[PDB]
């Protein structure tokens, strides 16, 4: 595997970790509807490293985890976004808002970095 290969990997199991923790705090709220969206980008988030394991094994010939990542990244917007329309203004809030955009943030550079991967 590639030190290309391995951050975007790194990145991914990262991921799969923060759509975790912020699934905690997101149940503490009693934030059902945003709990619900983050089991989707969790979901999505086991899907995507699995395929990239498999292919970072074989041969950093990904393809399909660049479609993956795309669909992952509209769950991060639409989770944040959710939360950017339903939060009151405290501090619990606080947090869980910006995790979110975090990891908003997060699945944007990976993409990026999967895509510059599927043009060799
Ligand atoms: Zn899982």
């Amino acid at each position: 595997m590639t030190k290309q290969e391995k951050t975007a990997l790194n990145m991914a199991r990262f991921i799969r970790s923060q759509t975790l923790t912020l699934l905690e705090k997101l149940n503490e709220l009693d934030a059902d509807e945003q709990a619900d969206i983050c089991e989707s980008l969790h979901d999505h988030a086991d899907e995507l490293y699995r395929s990239c394991l498999a292919s970072f094994k074989k041969n950093g010939q990904i393809d399909e985890q660049a479609d993956i990542c795309e669909s992952l990244h509209d769950h991060a917007d639409e989770l944040y976004r959710s939360c950017l329309a339903r939060f009151g203004g405290s501090k619990q809030e606080k947090t869980a808002l910006n995790m979110a955009r975090f990891i908003r943030s997060q699945t944007l550079t990976l993409l990026e970095k999967l895509n510059e991967l599927a043009k060799g």
